[PDB]
Parts: structure tokens; C-alpha cells; sequence
């Protein structure tokens, strides 16, 4: 069955279920097939010849969902545009892409952009004057054309096909362990590719996507109070996000009861986490996940267990989907062998058709191997008997001392060293090049009278795993690690706040 007629199929089969939820606005598997119908029915009569992209602007509200689907049902892919991106990116996107169309969830701030913006009140009186109305049938986004295209920090819009979302979603429902009428928790924007890892395969599963916005995690009683009540099955965020919601004692089993499967990608998933999580969720199964946006989601997993824990001290990035393949390549084209590291290149039906009008972009991250396409991460690892394992971004590999060290390992031991409990590394570089490197710790429990007692600790277990010229010369503590909108670590801030 086609992509919608599997979700089209739970608003036969379970009407009145719940697909989405936000804070106390709900919508049922029928209301969204009947707004997305009377809103795509509306998309065609007013662009009875145009396919071009068009941008969803909001953030956590339903019409977020409604509005994906009746553009996809008119043939259109959409572009989810969350309030959290800048204004400037966001005319960008508008020019960057042919859209012609934006649809707002709750009201259009950003300085009018070159589109035509349907908002609010004009939104309802789209779904109230099309009530009933039907799209053609024939119109639906399909094969290769484009269903949905999300934006790479900065501005490249990676295209993602029908073809693309049903190779991820048929793997994900599969290799998950998903069932169906399952509540899925949606930590991650729309406008980061993560949320599409609950959305489709709860839609397609007939569950109940249950949104958790920006003030909530902002005000953390209010989060964990949305938790309790969620009563969520299938948890997919960014490790941070899981990491922070750790730091509350009550986060367990209590709170969830019924949790029983986690999904996490986007970010390293730290050892220690998943030890946390399988121990105060003893009923529920832990996957850890890769991708880059660029190969739809992710394209690896593997079950991480107690068994996995003990031997893995850094966690693998799983086996990948078997529609798909992965290339570990050193210098030249030179193919490693299993067990060497090289940047990681995915190839297969999830790759994306490339950038959105930018051959010269899609020049060197795509080409084409035995007529599948393909792509170059960026990301450095190897693989061994079909097991990917992830070092790092090939940017993060820093040269200090004329010895090459990598951020993300050194995060790692620094992360297992005692008294730590969050850590990141600020590469600190004076003129053009790196002087040093700064560790931003959020401190565990300890004893020690003085500031430089702890640092001179860290410092001395640090240096039983790593040479000495990679122990970091300045160590800086806090209450948190800042998280940027999508969940993940906001090295970004940390730099700025470093540098002030
Ligand atoms: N399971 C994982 N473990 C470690 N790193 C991961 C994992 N999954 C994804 N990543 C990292 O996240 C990246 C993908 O994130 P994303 O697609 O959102 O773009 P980004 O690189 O984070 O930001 P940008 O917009 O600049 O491209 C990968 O390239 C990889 O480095
Ligand atoms: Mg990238």
C-alpha cells in the first residue's frame, strides 16, 4: 500500500484514535484525513499546474501535521520551517527554493518573505469552506518526486523522495520493533529530520504522535509533568535531550510505566546514558542510530544492550539497512579495508537526490556507484563485519602539538573520567591557529574544598588514557550543557561564552 494509504487506512480503521497531541489541543486519525483532504483539495484549485515546494511555518500545534499531508496529497513537497530559525534563513529558504506558498500555524513574524502566506484565520477557513472535499487521487507525491525538504544549518535543502521516505519508514517499523497504537514522543523541531523517525512510522502504525514544545522543556516541571501523563512508548530524541531529562531522579520507570522502546540519533549516544536508561527502564529496549540528514534520517542501528555496554566502552553505530551499503574510503578512492577508519560514504535508495538547485553543492558530496546514488558524510569511522563505528566529523579533527587528536574522542574519556558527568571541548585558537583546548564539565558529586583540587583530579585520571598533550590546559564547570533548539550540543554558545 501506498506511503498514505497505510496512514489514510487508520482513519478508517481506528476513527476516533488519537494522532496528534499538544499540550491540550488533539486531533483524531479522521480529522487529519479531513483537513489534510480539504487542504489539499484547496492547494489544487488554487495551483491546478504547480508542484513547487511549499513551506510549513510553526512549530508544535497539528496543523503542523495537517498542513504536511495535504501538501504531499496535492503533489507538493513541503518545507518545515520551525519558529527557532532566524528570520534571515528563513527569507533565504523562501528565494533559496521555488516556493510560492507558506502555511502558518499560528502567526507569521518573520518580515514578509517572497510568498504567498496563508495564516491562521485564513488556514480555518480553508478546512471549514473545503470540509468534505477530496483530493485527486492521482495527485499524491510519488516515485522520486520530492515529499519534504529540510534545510542544512548554514542553507542547503536536502531533497527527500517518496521513494526515500518509504525506504527509512519500511525500515524503521521493521528493524524497530514498533507495533501499532503506540503513543511516540516528539521531542525533536520539524525542521530537524529526527522527528520524522516518530512521525511516519507512528502515522503508518496508527500510534499517537505526543509533541513536547520549547517552554515546556524550558520549565522543567512542566516537562516532566507532560511525561507523566503522556504515558509514551517509543522515546526518539537526540542523547542530549535523554541526558538532561537523566539529571531528574524521578525520569524512571515510575514515570513511564509503559516505556519500552528508545531511539536515538543525531548526536553520540554516551555509554553511560543507556546505562542510566536500561537500568531505570529495565522493560525497555535501547537503539542507537546514524545518519546524516542527506541519506534520509539514518541508515544504521543496533540494539544496545548490557551485553553491548561491556564490550563496546564507545558505542557502535549499528548495521546498516539492507537495501542500502556502506563505503569506508581513506586519501584517494582508496576503499579501506574493514577495520581501517576513512570517511563514512552511504549509498542506496535513501540517499538524497541532492542539494535543492545547487549542482555546484551537490558536486561534491553526491555522485553516482553502479547507478545508485551516493554520498560522503564528512563523518570519519570504520566498519567491521557489516558494524559501523563513528570517530567523528572530519572537521572536528583538530592539530595542536603537531599531533592530530579528535574532539569527539577526547570528549569520550574525558566523559568517563570520575566527577564528570557532561562534558564538550571548546578548541580555543589564538590568531589563525588552535592554542589550546578549553573542557566545559558539569560536575558529578565530590568532595573537593577547592576548585583546582577537582581540575588537578580530572587532569590526573585524563592522563591515564590520553597522551599529555591532549589533556585539555583549561577546564571551565557548569550546572548544565546548553542545548540548541534541535536537542543537540550547542557547541556554538559555548565558544561565544568561552571568547566573553
Ligand atoms: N548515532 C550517532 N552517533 C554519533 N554521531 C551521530 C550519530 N547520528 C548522527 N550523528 C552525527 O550527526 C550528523 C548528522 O546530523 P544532521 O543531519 O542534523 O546535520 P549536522 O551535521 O548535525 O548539521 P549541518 O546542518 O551543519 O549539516 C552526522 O553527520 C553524524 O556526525
Ligand atoms: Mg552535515
Amino acid at each position: 500500500m501506498k506511503l498514505l494509504e497505510q496512514i489514510e487506512k487508520w482513519a478508517a480503521e481506528t476513527p476516533d484514535q488519537t494522532a496528534f497531541v499538544w499540550r491540550d489541543a488533539k486531533i483524531t486519525y479522521k480529522q487529519l484525513k479531513e483537513d489534510s483532504d480539504a487542504l489539499a483539495h484547496w492547494i489544487s484549485s488554487e495551483y491546478p499546474d504547480d508542484r513547487s515546494p511549499i513551506m510549513v511555518y510553526g512549530h508544535m500545534q497539528p496543523e503542523m501535521i495537517i498542513n504536511f499531508l495535504g501538501c504531499v496529497k496535492a503533489g507538493h513537497a513541503y518545507i518545515p520551517v520551525d519558529l527557532s530559525i532566524p528570520a534571515d534563513r528563513v527569507q533565504r529558504i523562501a528565494e533559496n527554493s521555488g516556493a510560492k506558498l507558506l502555511l502558518s500555524a499560528t502567526a507569521v513574524t518573520v518580515t514578509d518573505l517572497p510568498v504567498r502566506i496563508v495564516s491562521e484565520d485564513n488556514l480555518k477557513d480553508i478546512f471549514f469552506t473545503h470540509k468534505g472535499n477530496t483530493p485527486n487521487p492521482e495527485h499524491a507525491v510519488k516515485g522520486d518526486e520530492n515529499f519534504y525538504i529540510i534545510y542544512t544549518s548554514g542553507p542547503k535543502g536536502v531533497q527527500i523522495t517518496y521513494n526515500c521516505l518509504v525506504s527509512f519508514t519500511k525500515w524503521a517499523v521493521e528493524d524497530f520493533n514498533l507495533q501499532t497504537g503506540q503513543v511516540f514522543l516528539n521531542q525533536a523541531p520539524f525542521s530537524f529530520d529526527l522527528s520524522v523517525m516518530d512521525i511516519y512510522p507512528s502515522l503508518v502504525t496508527g500510534g499517537t504522535l505526543w509533541a513536547i514544545d520549547k517552554d515546556m522543556i524550558a520549565r522543567p516541571k512542566d516537562l516532566f509533568a507532560s511525561l507523566e501523563q503522556s504515558d509514551i512508548q517509543v522515546w526518539t530524541s537526540t542523547p542530549s535531550f535523554a541526558e538532561m531529562c537523566l539529571m531528574e531522579a524521578s525520569f524512571s520507570e515510575s514515570m513511564l510505566p509503559n516505556m519500552k522502546t528508545f531511539l536515538f540519533c543525531g548526536e553520540v549516544l554516551p555509554n553511560e546514558v543507556a546505562r542510566k536508561l536500561i537500568e531505570r527502564f529495565p522493560k525497555a529496549t535501547i537503539m542507537n542510530t546514524y545518519g546524516p540528514t542527506e541519506a534520509t534520517v539514518a541508515v544504521t542501528g543496533i540494539h544496545v544492550t548490557e551485553e553491548v555496554l561491556d564490550q563496546y566502552k564507545s558505542l557502535p553505530v549499528g548495521y546498516c539497512k539492507s537495501d542500502c551499503r556502506l563505503l569506508i574510503m581513506k586519501e584517494d578512492g582508496t576503499i579501506a579495508p574493514d577495520g581501517e577508519k576513512g570517511e563514512i560514504v552511504i549509498v542506496g535508495p535513501s540517499v538524497s537526490v541532492g542539494y535543492l538547485g545547487s549542482p555546484e553543492l551537490t558536486e561534491k558530496a553526491f555522485t553516482m556507484i553502479d547507478g545508485e546514488r551516493a554520498y560522503k558524510t564528512g563523518d570519519a569511522g570504520y566498519v567491521e563485519n557489516g558494524l559501523l563505528f563513528y570517530n567523528g566529523r572530519l572537521d572536528f579533527q583538530i592539530k595542536l602539538h603537531g599531533y592530530r587528536m579528535e574532539l569527539e574522542e577526547i570528549e569520550h574519556h574525558l566523559r568517563a573520567c570520575s566527577y564528570v558527568e557532561g562534558a564538550v571541548i571548546v578548541p580555543i585558537k589564538k590568531g589563525e591557529k588552535y592554542d589550546y583546548l578549553l573542557a566545559v564539565v558539569v560536575p558529578g558529586e565530590h568532595s573537593f574544598e577547592k576548585e583546582f583540587k577537582l581540575t588537578s583530579a580530572i587532569k590526573k585520571e585524563l592522563n591515564e588514557r590520553l597522551p599529555n598533550y591532549m589533556i585539555p590546559r583549561k577546564f571551565m564547570y557548569q550546572s548544565s550543557i546548553p542545548m540548541t533548539p534541535n536537542g543537540k550540543v550547542d557547541r556554538k554558545k559555548l565558544l561565544s561564552e568561552v571568547t566573553a
